[PDB]
């Protein structure tokens, strides 16, 4: 394929993704398929001679779609939202074209510069602290990982190095892996699994931090947790406190959790993969307040900020710290790969078409909705709300046994008119309602409740009968 | 923006992308930037209100493009060749578009299920053993990864576990860390530093088997490790061949390596990133033979295969060992991050609009034309050749002294009309020579050398004198 058929295939792209994007309302938002339902549908080895355009994009349509869940329909309510804009789609369109790796700055210098720039000025969208920021020689420092998973695995690596430095320091004839088998990480006990995988990779122990009735770190469950372990000879290096947590949108209170983690030395990353976005908007930048003591600072952008994945903003006080796991001129030491595309050009395109006021209506919309589904919950006397609304997520269950609520889950996602997931906290079966695509409006949020609504109906009459 | 203005916007983008295309011999390849560059050219905050697109297009032209390297340019003859091809940029487009996040069968079963077929069409393009395709309820499967150096470092994770895991089963009473500090793992002297990486986040010791006169693991350098390493106390667990190094694309002796790695319980990681593409070839199939006795495999399409950054493709024998590590419905403890996108899509595309016929010829034309560059080099009995040239690279420089070397890189790289990289064999200046571009011909070839065997009279003049 050449420019030349490139221009008329493109264009034809463009129109197909436009058409989809128009008409997905249209579309089933959970499929019907079960698993193993593609190989059969498609031959066992490559084609020798090529394909056609035409055979491959009626094949999307008649056997990719079908085993599409729709993450950006209006009526996808499930996990958290996804990033789908216009102008994340053309920067990578044009990310593709440059096609270049920049594993060095040599191998093109505008994909580090442009990178360390956007994480400034989202550093500033968010009113960091200036430790944070590489703007104006500071020793701190914003990169862009592939996800918050990988970026809470790098917080990670970066705290066992340090400490490992620090205690044969004070211990030369110590070997790393004495060190090893004594560390201990923390995390809430509504932490999202990232932790626990990083925990596994780095090879130290992890512990789980109970939360509070709002399912919120505290200072008094966390002293608790140091007093036990320092007592058992544990050495606690490093904690991850989450700031909008995957189970309920609950808060760890940096304030206090943050103070207490400097005193011990303890390296803290926070997680706000989800609820970063938020804090662009001032009346939800308290959320943050704590983030001053964090040691490292991450959210997805290709979550609630409205820039396609992948693209995670990791932030870090010490940029040497972070380069000892393996002005700013190289980004090989602040990543677990080696290579990496030029994802800042999503930032800029989506920051610059959006603008600061854009996507602060963006969030607020989200937000809005949010309430308004609690709102239509909580004129239901059938129906709890088990966590505080904050941001784009509502957490409730019919009153009653957790087997009412299983029930009631599996109608909704049985009937596949709308898509959610549910979560425990503790020993409750809770259901999740999550404002996800870009286009939902309040009718989608009234129809999806009312849904709800006549099918919880049909739930509470067989279970007392 | 809506997705009626994305018909327009993107339709110009594609005009965009194939004029770059379509002019990029026009463009010096390797740029006249000075680090920091870019932060004086753009302000130093997101703007409030939206700019326009024609402002961030001009911006691109005006302040992007000159700080880019144009790995696609055919006078690029730097690394190793990464991929871009228009059946990968339209698949990215409808990747975004559909946006989904695979990391669960349900959160988009397309997203799963067409990469394990695109992984068996793959696997039988290269021949590989049937112990590593997932069709015909084979124990083995292939996943798609972010890289090669991520692929390296899931393996050895992998390793890490069942060794640990066969430790503690034989006495058990170990710890996890008094293993750790015995564990050793394995690669050539020519390894990539992704292996390097690896070992460090994983917290194992790491040792360079001497490589021979073709830079090749040999059995009997192994063996010579093994017995010291064995003898001190050590524990073999893990090691990395390699398949076409990176510094020179030499090939481990896996007929040699394999049966010992096999017989000493050392998980076998084959690193193959660039060469593996060749292999689709029947006359390079050879290059791989004794990858029946490897547990993994991995080369890149994102590098020779014409599939677009990020594509790095994985097969191992047994998925149960890998998901140790953290009919195929999830791919979560294959990879390194949780989340993932539609991937798949640009292997279908590349491999149905190509052919496999068109795909061999594309890695032929590009051998022939390192056998040509190879060919000028050898009519210069100022200069030789240092390493056997097999695929797309080939190893060459002035006979003497490593300063006369250096001087003539860095007047190469100076002169900014052709950009290349060099490397160290033993205690041994040598300049890379790598076919890169897709549009690259005989003629940019010819052109390049004649440039080059100007610079090397400039440069020999200026050291006897
Ligand atoms: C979504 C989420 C993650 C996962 O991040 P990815 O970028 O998908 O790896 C981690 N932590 C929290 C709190 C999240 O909401
Ligand atoms: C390029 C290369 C790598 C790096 O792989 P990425 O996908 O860039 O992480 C590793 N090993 C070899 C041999 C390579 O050629």
């Amino acid at each position: 394929m050449n420019a030349s058929e490139f221009r008329r295939r493109g264009k034809e792209m463009v129109d197909y993704v436009a058409n989809y994007m128009e008409g997905i309302e249209g579309r089933q938002v959970y499929p019907d398929v079960e698993p193993g339902y593609l190989r059969p549908l498609i031959p066992a080895a490559a084609p020798q001679e090529p394909d056609t355009f035409e055979d491959i994009i009626n094949d999307v349509e008649k056997i990719i779609m079908p085993g599409v869940t729709h993450w950006h329909s209006p009526y996808f309510f499930a996990y958290f939202p996804t990033a789908s804009s216009y102008p994340a789609m053309l920067a990578d369109m044009l990310c593709g074209a440059i096609g270049c790796i920049g594993f060095s700055w040599a191998a093109s210098p505008a994909c580090t510069e442009l990178e360390t720039v956007m994480m400034d000025w989202l550093g500033k969208m968010l009113e960091l602290p200036k430790a944070f920021l590489n703007e104006k020689a500071g020793e701190g420092g914003g990169v862009i990982q592939g996800s918050a998973s990988e970026a809470t695995l790098v917080a990670l690596l970066a705290a066992r190095t340090k400490v490992i430095h620090r205690l044969q320091a004070a211990s030369p004839e110590l070997t790393q892996a004495a060190i090893m088998e004594k560390l201990v990480a923390y995390s809430s006990d509504q932490a999202h699994s990232s932790v626990e995988r990083a925990g596994l990779i780095g090879g130290v122990k992890l512990k789980a931090i109970p939360s509070d009735g709002n399912f919120a770190m505290r200072a008094s469950a966390l002293q608790e947790a140091l007093e036990r372990d320092k007592a058992a000879g544990l050495i606690p290096f490093f904690m991850v406190a989450t700031l909008g947590t995957t189970t309920c949108c609950s808060f760890d209170n940096l304030l206090e959790v943050g103070p207490i983690c400097n005193k011990e030395d303890i390296w803290l990353h926070v997680d706000a993969a989800y609820a970063g976005s938020a804090f662009i908007c001032p009346e939800f930048r308290h959320l943050l307040n704590g983030v001053e003591f964090a040691d490292s600072f991450n959210f997805n952008p290709h979550k609630w900020l409205l820039v396609n994945f992948d693209c995670s903003a990791m932030w870090v006080k010490k940029r040497t710290d972070l380069t000892g796991a393996f002005l700013i001129t190289d980004y090989r030491h602040w990543q677990i790969p080696l290579g990496r595309r030029f994802r800042s050009l999503k930032m800029w395109f989506v920051f610059r078409m959006y603008g600061v006021k854009g996507l602060q209506a963006y969030i607020r919309k989200h937000v809005q909705l949010s309430h308004e589904f609690e709102s239509l919950v909580r004129q239901d006397p059938r129906f709890e709300i088990c966590v505080e609304v904050i941001l784009g997520l509502v957490c409730f269950r019919l009153k009653g046994s957790n087997k009412v609520n299983e029930a009631l889950l599996q109608r909704i996602n049985s009937a596949k008119k709308i898509h959610l997931v549910p979560c425990h906290l503790r020993d409750k079966f809770v259901l999740r309602f999550a404002i996800c695509s870009r286009t939902v409006e309040s009718a989608h949020v009234q129809r999806a409740w009312e849904h709800i609504k006549e099918l919880a109906a049909d739930v509470l009459r067989a279970e007392r009968e």
